[PDB]
């Protein structure tokens, strides 16, 4: 109906970017809670996850394209794709994309999995309500990109039954899931 564009990013104790290394793909809890998030959709549809260039090169080939999902890579630069994979130059250009002729008929939500740049894009226009699907971490090792800004007190957490409302321990990292509609 009216799109709601959500947000899944991993941010650390100030809001610092959950990227480098193996991160977020190599925490298996949170890659249960990103593909749960990220694949469900109402019957005979599929989700969209659009995401830069370095997000989808950091991708493990395991893992690559997001079966059961549109993907969609905003570049100019990456050249070819895999079969079925999008790339287009802008979000302007991804969400006509999803509401032209070849995808209209087959998108249920939309989610941006990340680029900094993407997330500033999706919190910045003031058209679309936006909903972030958040694992905070506490960070053995810093963040340094940071997210956009956004004042989380006025963030308004959602509770969602399929997602645990406990803190897990992977690895180095302590993490949580968290739902907000930014108001």
């Amino acid at each position: 109906s009216h799109m709601r564009l959500n947000v899944v990013v991993a941010v650390s104790e100030n809001w610092g970017i959950g990227k480098g290394g193996g991160l977020p793909w190599k925490i298996k809890k949170d890659m249960e809670f990103f593909k749960t998030v990220t694949t469900k959709a109402h019957p005979g549809l599929k989700n969209a996850v659009v995401m830069g260039r370095v997000t989808w090169e950091s991708i493990p080939e395991s893992f690559k394209p997001l079966k059961d999902r549109i993907n969609i890579v905003v570049s100019s630069t990456l050249s070819h794709a895999p079969s079925f994979v999008q790339v287009v130059p802008s979000l302007n250009a991804a969400i006509d994309l999803l509401y032209n002729e070849e995808f209209s008929s087959i998108v249920d939500e939309v989610f941006i999995i990340g680029g900094y740049r993407l997330y500033k894009e999706a919190l910045k226009q003031s058209i679309y309500p936006v909903r972030i699907y958040c694992t905070h971490i506490l960070s053995e090792v810093d963040c340094d990109t940071y997210f956009p800004k956004v004042d989380w007190d006025k963030l308004k957490k959602v509770d969602l039954p399929d997602i645990p409302a406990d803190t897990f321990t992977e690895n180095g990292f302590t993490f949580k899931f968290c739902v907000y509609d930014v108001p």
